[PDB]
């Protein structure tokens, strides 16, 4: 039995500004395969970085200030109104600090996910936006990938008492065994899991969704091919 | 949430300090100390900043999307690291309970009030208060093993044909049935 | 000197930012995409940074107390 | 016309203005008081403007439906 069904991405992130600022550099090959957590851009961190400096100056100096008369208090030597306005400002500097120190973090944009980015929807030297609708770029992790195979739901449940009943080559829990056609014809050299657990309904049709997960090193395999998984 | 988280702090930070100023100039004016100015201002600002944390609060809390219903959950319609709006337009996923799953049945009108006294007159396998006992037949042709309820309270009507929708309820541990499937339900 | 170490660095910073943006600006102004009022304005700013920075040091460096000669 | 007529002048209303934006920027280019690309928006809403009282005028114009040709 030949289920027909397209290739797509095992996992798929955007690449987004989370602060306001300039492209300084795009550290990132078009097309290559980046780890999640690698910096992909630097936004010119110049102020952010003056800022919570500027920040950090300020609260070391309002926490001495403040540590200082609470001390003083405690002997009257100071007001409960001076200990509270000083207290105040300290309490204000350490909050700046750390929404400086936020900001600082977001300038180095790193890959939520380990895939293959393709190409950068922004130029260097371009000016980035918190919020922006487009997302910078696109990574995806393609080594497993899917097969999405769609059959009538009478079928899936043909198929899944054999898969019960012995008769489809065990896989895994729920899981039978199978193999690769390209559009091409040609055998796609490795084979894979065919999870019969439903992913999606389109109940206009009635007909369900399930995936096929195949081994794609060497990236033979790509997000959109038609493809055929056999039993 | 690294920022609502920070927000929150900020907030309660603030909170902190003019709750003290307010319940201390709220002695102090009580001896005329302070001006009533002074104090209503205090006040004022306190009730400000409770107000401010209360809200930083709620937002914090909305970083964790949870999910509503217990069912199954699909695929998701949203990408790690994209970007969401509230009061956006679409559902970034949808849960579905699939056990006990409904089957609606179309009857004209007639038919249902046939059915209804076949089920007080004893004719009918009592399932309980106005449910029958119903067996359910796949258009693969197959025989669902687990049988289940077929409940008489109308659901719906189409005036423009009569009809009536009622519906029958069925056991579906093993996820066998989907939604969408064209069966056929037994009497 | 935990404040005026934070001083000094917090200043420095704040330069190298101010800095940067004055050396980019006259270089947008030679193309007049930036009135010169903005250059201006920047360059204004890059030499109170420098300024600022200065005296930070100076204060820093005093911090550590030292003898003036030498004896007893 | 009632209407065409409201245009014709709400227009003009708006290029008599950006007219005057217009001519204003220019001085001020000259001067680097302003960036070339300003310049060039405020003009670029002249040329618009100008461009819509045009349209206006010739639709009021037509208010009056004129004879192609002489004859019966
Ligand atoms: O931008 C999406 C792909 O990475 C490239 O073309
Ligand atoms: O929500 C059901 C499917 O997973 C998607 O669209």
């Amino acid at each position: 039995t030949e289920l027909p069904g397209r290739t797509n991405a095992f996992r798929i992130a955007e690449v987004r500004p989370q602060v306001n600022g300039i492209i300084l550099k795009r550290l990132f090959k078009e097309g290559s395969d980046v780890k999640a957590g690698q910096q992909l851009y630097q936004i010119d961190p110049a102020t952010y970085e003056a800022d919570y400096q500027s920040a950090q100056a300020n609260l070391a100096s309002t926490q001495e200030q403040a540590q200082r008369y609470k001390l003083l208090v405690a002997d009257q030597a100071v007001s409960k109104q001076q200990y509270a306005d000083a207290n105040a400002a300290y309490l204000q500097s350490k909050a700046a600090v750390e929404q400086a120190r936020i900001n600082l973090r977001y300038t180095k944009v790193l890959s939520p996910i380990s895939g293959r980015i393709g190409r950068s929807a922004v130029t260097e030297g371009a000016l980035v936006t918190n919020g922006q609708a487009n997302a910078m770029a696109t990574v995806q992790q393609l080594d497993p990938i899917y097969v999405d195979v769609t059959q009538p739901s009478t079928a899936l449940l043909r198929l899944r008492r054999e898969l019960a009943s012995g008769q489809l080559e065990r896989a895994g829990d729920n899981a039978a065994k199978v193999s690769l056609k390209l559009e091409d014809g040609s055998q796609y050299p490795l084979e894979g899991r065919l999870e019969f657990s439903e992913v999606s309904v389109d109940e206009g049709t009635g007909s369900v969704t399930i995936r096929a997960v195949f081994p794609n090193p060497n990236n033979e395999l790509l997000p959109g091919m038609f493809v055929h998984a056999q039993l």
